[PDB]
C-alpha cells in the first residue's frame, strides 16, 4: 500500500502558538524515526514519525500539493497545516538532507 521513501532521525516538535514555544510532539522529548510514506496508488504522501524508545506515533500528517517547506537551518526544518506548525530538529545534517530530499521530491510530483 504505502512505500517508505526515507527514514530520518529527528526530534519532532509542534509549536505552541499560545505560549510561544516549541513542545515535543506526542508529549515526550526524544528522537524519532521519521518517514515519508508514498501511497503510490493515489500519489499522496504523509509524514509519519515514531519515537525510537517506545514506538509512539508522534506525527502523522499529510503533505499537500503546494506546501511551503521551510529549511530554516541545515538541521531544523518546519512547515504548516491549517492547524499546526511542525518542526523537525534533525540528529545530523545527513538526516536533514535525506528528509528534505524526499519532501522536495514529493512536492515536485504532487
Ligand atoms: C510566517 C510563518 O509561518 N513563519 C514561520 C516559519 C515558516 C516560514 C515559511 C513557511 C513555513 C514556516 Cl513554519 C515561523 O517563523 N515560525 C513557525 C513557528 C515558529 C516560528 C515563529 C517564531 C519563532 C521565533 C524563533 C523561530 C524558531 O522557531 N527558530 C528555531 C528555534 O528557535 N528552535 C528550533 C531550532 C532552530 C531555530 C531555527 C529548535 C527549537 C528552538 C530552539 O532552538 O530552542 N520561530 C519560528 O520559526
Amino acid at each position: 500500500s504505502e512505500q517508505s521513501i526515507c527514514q530520518a532521525r529527528a526530534a519532532v516538535m509542534v509549536y505552541d502558538d499560545a505560549n510561544k514555544k516549541w513542545v515535543p510532539a506526542g508529549g515526550s522529548t526524544g528522537f524519532s524515526r521519521v518517514h515519508i510514506y508514498h501511497h503510490t496508488g493515489n500519489n499522496t504522501f504523509r509524514v509519519v514519525g515514531r519515537k525510537i524508545q517506545d514506538h509512539q506515533v508522534v506525527i502523522n500528517c499529510a503533505i499537500p500539493k503546494g506546501l511551503k517547506y521551510n529549511q530554516a537551518t541545515q538541521t531544523f526544518h518546519q512547515w504548516r497545516d491549517a492547524r499546526q506548525v511542525y518542526g523537525l530538529n534533525f540528529g545530523s545534517k545527513e538526516d536533514a538532507n535525506v528528509f528534505a530530499s524526499a519532501m522536495m521530491h514529493a512536492l515536485e510530483v504532487l
